[PDB]
């Protein structure tokens, strides 16, 4: 098994400074904080873990109080002492899930600056799609180990210890363990890592550098009005209830318009409406939302709790929730949104000059590609026609199969079709990408964005799983969806990075889509935004046409 004859449990400061001492010495050194709560901002510490070697771990307890608890060394000694160790950005660290220690020491104040090494975005980027990236996954995986697990040491449901509660040596086992097992993977990933410089610039630059500042966006929250929602919630109620009689005195066609409707705003009610007041922190008054870094495979953050991202971006009810994020007292929020990012991706992708120029002139790609399918002047393009190019260009960045353009514009046959030789004849660029993407996801059995992340289709080449071509259209998506990703990703990075240089008043407090929201002082508003749309337009790719198109407004909605 493992027990109290590996891992050394430091109950005095000599011992401490002497674990300093050898820490200062070390390259690298595995770190992990305990506490009595998954809740980051309301958290405790109750003790601090390191590693210096393979099997050479210590666990330093500082506040477990359960009955005759064993003296330990008091929380606020053990980190001033450790303290200058954790600021110093040369001494560098490895963990799992960075993003939670680092918030853990900001609530005494403490910046931790050496985090070179996650092991879990390690996992990531070396093959996101291999499994579960959480480290009892990968000590399995990589080292063959089966850890302790916490609720063998705490025990599982509503009577379940915290931490602190937990006694002194099997708390020590945990802790010491989970220190060591992150220095283990560590160094079976990382010479790994070293082999392929895409998925190495990817983790060292775009990956690693934003687990801070995701700390920083989560430990930040947003504001909401509880009321609105409350009002909110009140009115749905009776418009569920109207709508419900409305199909009971019945009983192109107005039935099937009631209900739909009634479904909409039901399943609305419940998944925003109830659930989000009952979300906010009552230490901090906002909701700090859950942003999974190593969780897609392509790369873009997927947030949880508020999934900020599944409330409906145009409805009218969905404008409605927009309105309850409201900005504090002289700030306003602040939006920066990243314009028709994958289909700007897509344009320098397919190398084609027809799409590139529709960008370069500021024309709406939509009647443009509209205009030029159909072969009609920019200025006569009827809304149904661009309407018609609207459904081939989402198509396209999904490789949705010509048949769901008559899905989507649920409507014709074969002319969709017509529809779609018609688009390659005028931009051939995009199938020559089409064919070439197809090819390499088959001959390397990987696609990779335009900075190295890549995406792992292991079913490429099933043999006839017939759905197996959701491996071809998932080629054709994956290098779009993951260099928006990139990007958005190099953006918070920079942004973040000005931030914490200059310090003006404001503040970075949600990301969904391909959006960037902030709150800033109503005075500074006009020169935030004028760096804010700057340093993401020009500190990111340069080859791909990008816009952001920025907004502010007292809440969301009037931001968007």
């Amino acid at each position: 098994v493992i027990s109290y004859d590996n891992y050394v449990t430091i109950l005095d400061e000599e011992t401490l400074k002497a674990w300093i001492a050898k820490l200062e010495k070390a390259p690298v050194f595995a770190f992990d904080t305990e506490t009595d709560s998954l809740d980051n901002i309301s958290a405790n510490l109750v003790g601090l873990s390191f590693a210096i070697e393979p099997g050479v771990a210590a666990y330093i307890p500082v506040a477990h109080d359960y009955l005759d608890a064993p003296d330990q060394i008091s929380r606020e000694r053990a980190l001033e002492l450790l303290k200058p160790l954790l600021e110093d950005e040369k001494a560098l660290k490895v963990g799992q899930n960075l993003k939670y220690d680092r918030g853990i020491l900001a609530n005494y104040g403490i910046e931790l600056r050496g985090i070179a090494f996650d092991t879990m975005l390690e996992s990531y980027i070396l093959n996101s799609v291999a499994g579960r990236h959480d480290m009892d996954s990968l000590a399995e995986r990589w080292l063959k180990h089966k850890t302790i697990t916490f609720e063998e040491i705490a025990g599982k449901g509503k009577n379940q210890l915290t931490f602190n509660q937990i006694a002194l040596e099997e708390a020590g086992r945990y802790a010491a363990e989970d220190a060591d097992v992150t220095l283990q993977l560590h160094l079976k990933m990382w010479p790994d890592l070293q082999k392929h410089k895409g998925p190495l610039n990817v983790f060292e630059n775009i990956e690693m550098p934003l687990v801070p500042v995701l700390s920083r966006i989560e430990r930040n929250g947003v504001k909401i009005d509880p009321k609105v929602l409350h009002n909110h919630s009140e009115e749905l109620t009776l418009r569920l209830a109207e709508l419900e009689k409305k199909a009971h005195e019945i009983a192109d066609y107005p039935l099937p318009k009631v209900i739909l409707e009634y479904r909409g705003l039901a399943k609305l009610k419940s998944t925003y409406t109830d659930k989000l007041p009952l979300m906010i922190n009552p230490k901090t008054g906002r909701v700090h939302t859950s942003y999974h870094q190593a969780v897609t495979a392509t790369g873009r953050l997927s947030s949880t709790d508020p999934n900020l991202q599944n409330i409906p971006v145009r409805n009218e009810e969905g404008r409605r929730i927009r309105q309850a994020f409201i900005a504090p007292e002289d700030y306003v929020i602040v939006s920066a949104d990243y314009s028709q990012i994958e289909l700007r991706i897509m344009a320098h992708l397919s190398r084609d000059k027809g799409l590139l120029t529709a960008f370069a002139e500021g024309k709406d790609i939509h009647r443009a590609t509209a205009a030029e399918v159909f072969g009609l002047p920019l200025e006569t393009v009827t809304s149904e026609q661009r309407r018609s190019a609207k459904a081939i260009n989402f198509g396209l960045i999904y490789g949705m199969s010509a048949f769901g353009l008559a899905r989507q514009l649920n409507i014709p046959r074969k002319e969709a079709q017509k529809y779609m030789d018609l688009y390659f004849e005028r931009y051939p660029g995009v199938l020559e990408y089409m064919e070439r993407t197809r090819a390499q996801a088959k001959e390397q059995g990987y696609v990779e964005t335009l900075d190295g992340r890549r995406l792992y289709l292991p079913d490429i080449k099933s043999s006839n799983g017939a759905r197996r071509a959701a491996a071809e259209r998932a080629a054709i998506n994956a290098p779009m969806q993951g260099t928006a990703a990139d990007i958005i990703k190099r953006a918070m990075i920079a942004v973040d990075a000005w931030l914490q240089a200059e310090q003006p008043r404001v503040r970075m407090i949600m990301q969904v889509h391909d959006e960037l929201v902030f709150e800033v002082h109503k005075d500074d508003v006009d020169a935030v935004a004028k760096q804010i749309h700057q340093l993401m337009e020009n500190c990111t790719r340069l080859d791909v046409p990008l816009l952001v198109e920025v907004g502010s407004g007292e809440n969301w909605d009037q931001a968007h």
